[PDB]
Parts: C-alpha cells; sequence; structure tokens
C-alpha cells in the first residue's frame, strides 16, 4: 500500500546523455545508436535567442563547431542536419547503451519522467504530465536544454519530450524527438503566454481511485451523475471535459474497487463544490492530476 | 525555475538490484562487491512471519537455499550471515557494476530516494523522507521488500534504507544496511503503531525558501519571532522544535533570498494559524517537509 508520484528507474537514459556545445552555449544532448538529438537553439547565443533565423545561424557551422562529450570522452561529429527544432548530430560511433527505443509524440494529460541534466550530467528524476495548455510544470535551470521526458514498456524506452524553453511565466515547452514543438510555442526569447491550465480530469479520476485502493476513502457520497451534468460543474472548475474514452480506460479501476465511474464524478463534483475541508486525499490538500488511469493500474499493481 | 519532488537518478542502484528466494519467498536484493543484502525475513512464510525467531529458522537454510538471479542469470551463494535484521548473501562474483557506495545511518527529516523493485526489477523511483517518527510514506506492494533508499554525492551512492514492512496503518518501516531498523519497529507480524508523524519544520522552511526563489511569494508577511515563541506554535500544530542547528543549516538559503531565518519561520507561524485560504505554494495546498536544506540548495543551483 501507499502511493507516490513515481517516475521511471532512469538508467536507461541516463546511459544517452551526452553534452553538446556549440561556441560558448552548451546544453545536453540525447544519443541513441550513432545520432545525437539536442534543440537547435545550442547555435544561439543569448542576444540570437531575441529573434533567430535558424537555417541562417546554420550556414556558419560545421560539423567540427558541435563538441559532444560522453563522460569525458569526445565524440566525432560526421554530419549534422536540422529536423523542426532539433538537431540530429551523426557520429562515427553508435552509443553502446542504446536502450530499446521508439520516438511518440504525446497528447495533453499524459504523464512522463524526465531526466533533469546539466552539462550531460543527470541531476535528478521526476513525474511530469504534458498540460492541457501544452506546457509543462518542470524543474529547469539554465543548462538543462536537451533534457528528455520518457516512458519505459518493459525494456523500450519511448521518448516524448525534450526541453528547449522556459516561458516569462516560469512554465516549460519543448518537443517531441522529431523536433516539433508541443502546442504552440516557438523557440524563441519572445512573448508566449500559456492557455488555461485545465485541471486533466480523467487523472482525477484515476487518482481518487488509487486513493480508495489505499484506504483513503472519507471523499466517496452517496450520488451518483451523468457526463452531461458532471461536464457542466467540470467547465465551471476549469477541469477538462470528461468524454466516453476517459470513461472507458477508468473501467479497470471501477471494476477493481466496485466503483463506478459516474460514482465517482459524483464524488469529484461534490470535492469541487465543498472543497476538502482541511482534510487530504493520499497526503494531498489538493486534487492531483498527474497520474494517468494507466499510471494508478501500474504502481496499484507492481509492473516492472 | 520550478521546483519539483526529484529523486536522484536511479541508474547506479538499478545495476544493484537482484531477485532473491528462499523456498516460497521471493523479495529483493542489493548487490554489491560480492555480498548480496537481503531482509532476514525472506526466510519466513508468512505464517512464520507472527511470530519468528530467526536464528531457529536458518539454521535450516544452506547457502544452497538462498537463490539469487541478476538479471536472468543465476548467482553462486558460498556463504550466509545474519547481520541484525538483514542476511549477507556472500556470492562468487563481484557485481561489475558495482557503484563508488557507503552506508549511512539518517536521522529523522533526512530525504532520500527509493527505487521500488519486484523480483529484482525496478518499477520506479521516488523521493521519501524519514518521519520524524521513523516511519516512511512509501509505495510498496508484496514483494517490495529489499528495495533500497540513497543519497547520491556525484558517483558516491549513500545508502540508508532497506525496505522489511508495512504497518498496520499503511506506513512502512525498514533498516539501515547494517539490518538496524529505523525507530522501535520489529520484522514481525505483531501490532506495531506509530508514534506521532510530526511536520520536519527545517524542511518546510527551506521549501518555503524554494517558493521564494521560483517566484511564489505571497505568503510573506511583516512579522518576525524568535526561536522561542515560534517552537510555542509549532508545538501546537505537531511540528518539530526548530532548533538554532537548523537555522544555521538554513543560512545559505536565507542570503540568497535576503529573507532572516526568523522572519521565514514568521511567515510559517501566520500560514499556520491562517490556513492557505484555498491558495497553493509550489503547487502545494500543504506545506511540504520532504525538501531537506540541502535538497533545496541542490536543486535551486543545479548539482549533478
Ligand atoms: C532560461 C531557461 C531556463 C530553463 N529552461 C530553458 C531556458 N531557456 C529559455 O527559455 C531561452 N534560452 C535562453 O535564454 C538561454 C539560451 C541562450 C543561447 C541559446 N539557447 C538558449
Ligand atoms: C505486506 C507488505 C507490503 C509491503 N511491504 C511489506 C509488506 N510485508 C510485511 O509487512 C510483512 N510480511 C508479509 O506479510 C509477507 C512476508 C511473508 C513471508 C516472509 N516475509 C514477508
Amino acid at each position: 500500500s501507499g502511493f507516490r508520484k513515481m517516475a521511471f528507474p532512469s538508467g536507461k537514459v541516463e546511459g544517452c546523455m551526452v553534452q553538446v556545445t556549440c561556441g560558448t552555449t552548451t546544453l545536453n544532448g540525447l544519443w541513441l545508436d550513432d545520432v545525437v538529438y539536442c534543440p537547435r537553439h545550442v547555435i544561439c547565443t543569448s542576444e540570437d535567442m531575441l529573434n533567430p533565423n535558424y537555417e541562417d545561424l546554420l550556414i556558419r557551422k560545421s560539423n567540427h563547431n558541435f563538441l559532444v562529450q560522453a563522460g569525458n570522452v569526445q565524440l566525432r561529429v560526421i554530419g549534422h542536419s536540422m529536423q523542426n527544432c532539433v538537431l540530429k548530430l551523426k557520429v562515427d560511433t553508435a552509443n553502446p547503451k542504446t536502450p530499446k527505443y521508439k520516438f511518440v509524440r504525446i497528447q495533453p494529460g499524459q504523464t512522463f519522467s524526465v531526466l533533469a541534466c546539466y552539462n550531460g550530467s543527470p541531476s535528478g528524476v521526476y513525474q511530469c504530465a504534458m498540460r492541457p495548455n501544452f506546457t509543462i510544470k518542470g524543474s529547469f535551470l539554465n543548462g538543462s536544454c536537451g533534457s528528455v521526458g520518457f516512458n519505459i514498456d518493459y525494456d523500450c524506452v519511448s521518448f516524448c519530450y525534450m526541453h528547449h524553453m522556459e516561458l516569462p511565466t516560469g512554465v516549460h515547452a519543448g518537443t517531441d524527438l522529431e523536433g516539433n514543438f508541443y502546442g504552440p510555442f516557438v523557440d524563441r526569447q519572445t512573448a508566449q503566454a500559456a492557455g488555461t491550465d485545465t485541471t486533466i480530469t480523467v487523472n482525477v479520476l484515476a487518482w481518487l481511485y488509487a486513493a480508495v485502493i489505499n484506504g483513503d476513502r472519507w471523499f466517496l457520497n452517496r450520488f451518483t451523475t451523468t457526463l452531461n451534468d458532471f461536464n457542466l460543474v467540470a467547465m465551471k472548475y476549469n477541469y477538462e471535459p470528461l468524454t466516453q474514452d476517459h470513461v472507458d480506460i477508468l473501467g479497470p479501476l471501477s471494476a477493481q474497487t466496485g466503483i463506478a465511474v459516474l460514482d465517482m464524478c459524483a464524488s469529484l463534483k461534490e470535492l469541487l463544490q465543498n472543497g476538502m475541508n482541511g482534510r487530504t486525499i493520499l497526503g494531498s490538500a489538493l486534487l492531483e492530476d498527474e497520474f494517468t488511469p494507466f499510471d494508478v493500474v501500474r504502481q496499484c499493481s507492481g509492473v516492472t
């Protein structure tokens, strides 16, 4: 028993982190096979970031201008290309620690682990969710760009995020491993304000199920609701609409606990309207939304 | 910017996890050099756990009764001994992935990362704190015993915890790597109730400093207090007393933010007396106490 915000074991990703330097800018790179992936803004100075023309800035760079270091050994760069907002640096050595991997583009509400790195060295691992406004609330300082987000399915690492930007509001923006930003963000130091950070309803419900499985049941009430009635309350509280697809995804948690999804929705509706009244659920005084239904099933069943 | 509950990168510890089976009981072991450390209750059946005589139960076990598997390869056990509540199984092969390591016994209030494992396989990593009542609030299911807690200082892993028990209240108990339980707990399936789970005051203050560094400043007030006045309020709210040693440890955070430790104590005192009023600090509606002052400095400076 017990339920924790849990990241994937990071070892497989640690074996992929490298340091990438271009001129005076140093950030992180991801070494998979004989390619090093990194944010294309490695070629910019902080001044260039105000209004960069990446294609133009890249013409002034050759293979030998990208310095790649894995541990304390230098990798030889034999090619470089820009794919969307990432640079792919072909090196002459395949990463011997390359795990089985995939590049996936996740949907808002999906969670993942981030291995925060500085100078190609891992500092820590934490669990994030892609917010409904396509930002992530991470912990990233100067030099953390190129740190990646991932999920692991047994031995296959699905890379879903690469860190690029910190918006003026202190929230984070980045790309998938094909270099496409999540949301409308751009790799330019300019006014980029985020949209509404709504709560991931399906994740809150999955976490309420985890709370019941772990003995925290005070919030269970004698009511039920419908998707339409629930969604009227959800809109009012800046919660994402719940669809029949979300109800389907919560099916196994409903079956395991004997609590119908719409009954849990009614419990959630009362929590929104009445508040927590100084009480806690799984040690939290707010409704947690960074556990997907799959994460709850995995953690509650011990998936390795 | 941003502040997250962050665990250490777990790779170094993943390379140490093995599966240990004795009869019908399977749990995790920690392989360092040519020794595998595991909870001595691996020799018990669930029935033995009610009132086990470990020395007696151990007489019926030989080296060949301990099955140790690292990945999918079996290790040969050439010796076994009991040290307090852990078994040390000498194997004929030194773990080739043994990191630089130390065995440390931590004090209450200290944080660490847990690599939750099942059948010697890592499932996830999360950050814990040794509670003032010597329990930890982890996420551990059947088969997770032998999972370890650790801190990393650059390349040296300091192992501080090994999982042994889940108390009837769903909180966790375990030992250091010398097999001595933290607190008054025993490896027996019997009534063991935990003491008061007080809040780690020095950790809450360090986290309030992290909140200021990251822009969350609404809670800063126009007051100051003294250690004695603060401690009268702390006692009332089940917060640990704050000592001059804690004030000293918070010195660098006070210097970085220009906020005197006693002023932050006064802010905390008002948060206790007035409540959060529906507001959040670093995305939390309660005062977080599982970040030490050292963790705040590390995360806010990017220590790798
Ligand atoms: C400041 C920050 C913090 C965390 N994560 C990300 C960031 N960075 C940004 O949003 C914007 N980039 C910079 O200001 C620094 C820079 C210079 C030259 C080339 N690339 C980047
Ligand atoms: C039940 C549990 C869950 C999480 N962490 C720990 C535990 N385990 C316990 O507190 C007590 N041990 C058992 O009930 C299981 C067992 C059988 C035979 C030999 N050792 C252990």
